[PDB]
């Protein structure tokens, strides 16, 4: 036929063509989360949008390295140094440092998350921006692990609305990756998710991440159509645009027929 038929039952993921000045990287907003609260982050409504009803702590823009790898301090005989969780032992020490005098159960202040001074032990953050596929095909996003709770959403009307990156969060719970901490503890059922994307369109991307205590971990990757994997550093793939709610043609409901 002269034209492609389109994805079945309007199945294509909504994308965007923002006309304004493109900025490299994602915006990261930080919100209050209570130390050792092991329940709030288990609710889908909280992880999709309820986080923004808590106090906003601040923000950083232009972030291309988006994985989280926060290690608490070990106050050791030779000074205070971050302890990789796999090197923690006993009650407690850190391999190569001896016994640690400090508690694993208190808040710690650091700039480890995106250079922003906060409590990485206990915080929720929202990463927003647009993913620009260089290749048409299936993209598989993944979290290698999650400590404590996280979601990833892709698409207009799923992550956020086209040309409206800076607005309060939308209520969609149709997550691309549901990494929400189960009520029974243990691992979420599935921490990949796949999206079919068309080259050159901008796909809204949202990651919401929470830590309640001590270590924080969220190693983010994407497998491209060509089979290669991009991990941690998404430079060249993620961008931000200032809101333009007046750009009438911004939303592309079905990129295969655009
Ligand atoms: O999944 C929850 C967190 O687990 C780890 O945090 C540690 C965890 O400690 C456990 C025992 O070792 C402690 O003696 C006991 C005392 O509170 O708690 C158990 O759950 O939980 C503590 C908080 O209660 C933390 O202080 C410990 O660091 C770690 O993987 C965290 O990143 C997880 O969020
Ligand atoms: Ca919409
Ligand atoms: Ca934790
Ligand atoms: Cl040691
Ligand atoms: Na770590
Ligand atoms: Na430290």
């Amino acid at each position: 036929g002269l034209v492609p038929r389109g994805s079945h039952m309007s199945g294509a993921t909504e994308a965007c063509l923002p006309a304004g000045q493109r900025k490299s990287g994602m915006n990261i907003n930080f919100y209050q989360y209570s130390l050792k609260d092991s329940s709030t982050y288990s609710n889908a409504a909280y992880m999709a949008y309820g986080y923004a009803s808590k106090t906003k702590l601040g923000s950083v823009g232009g972030q291309t390295d988006i994985s989280i790898d926060y290690n608490i301090p070990c106050v050791s005989s030779s000074g205070t140094f971050p302890c990789p969780q796999e090197d923690s032992y006993g009650n407690w020490g850190c391999k190569g440092m001896g016994a640690c005098s400090n508690s694993q159960g208190i808040a710690y202040w650091s700039t480890d998350l995106f250079g922003f001074y906060t409590t990485p032990t206990n915080v929720t953050l929202e990463m927003t921006g647009y993913f620009l596929p260089p290749q048409t095909g299936s993209y598989t996003f993944s979290f290698a692990t999650v400590d404590d709770s996280a979601i990833l959403s892709v698409g207009g009307s799923i992550a956020f609305e086209c040309c409206a990156q800076e607005q309060p969060p939308i209520t969609s719970t149709n997550f691309t990756i549901n990494g929400i901490k189960p009520w029974d503890g243990s691992l979420p059922d599935n921490i990949t998710g796949t999206v079919y994307m068309y080259a050159g369109y901008y796909y809204p991307l949202k990651v919401v991440y929470s830590n309640a205590v001590s270590w924080g971990t969220l190693p983010i990757s994407v497998e491209l159509p060509d089979g290669t994997t991009v991990s941690d550093n998404f430079e060249g793939y993620v961008y931000s645009f200032d809101d333009d709610l007046s750009q009438s043609n911004c939303t592309i409901p079905d990129p295969s027929i655009h």
